[PDB]
């Protein structure tokens, strides 16, 4: 209702749920305990051109839950599904900066369906939020 731009860094709250890895066999009852890796890079350009360095280490968000994300500028997010007896299940590209904008377009939060390749798919619900006090890039 009441907007305001005093000087706070807004953060994004993305939540992943209903992950489908294309079931093939339904004759077993074990827990692989898989986990997705959320890589966070930064936007930077050198004399060579444009590049992306992973300042933040690998992240491990919960399952079927929502996690908080830091917003700076041209930030990106990489979701890679990992597990056991496997080297790579799938991957997908996502924007941390642009996403923050898409949400607003939906008068709050926007619903996007990620497309993991070569196989796999999930729902990405990013919500808009505002902080009270955060760091400042000088």
């Amino acid at each position: 209702g009441s907007s305001g731009s005093s000087g706070m860094s807004p953060f994004l709250r993305i939540g992943l749920s209903n992950f489908d890895c294309g079931s093939c066999q339904s004759c077993q009852g074990e827990a692989v305990n898989p986990y997705c890796a959320v890589l966070v890079k930064e936007y930077v350009e050198s004399e060579n051109g444009q590049m992306y360095i992973q300042k933040k280490p690998t992240m491990y968000p919960p399952w079927d839950s929502t996690f908080d994300a830091h917003i700076n500028k041209g930030r990106v997010m990489q979701i890679i599904v990992k597990g056991k007896n496997v080297d790579l299940i799938s991957e997908t590209t996502v924007e941390l900066y642009s996403l923050a904008e898409r949400c607003r377009k939906n008068n709050g939060k926007t619903e996007i369906w990620l497309e993991l390749k070569p196989q796999g798919r999930m729902l990405m619900n990013a919500r808009y939020f505002l902080e009270m006090s955060g760091p400042s890039s000088g």
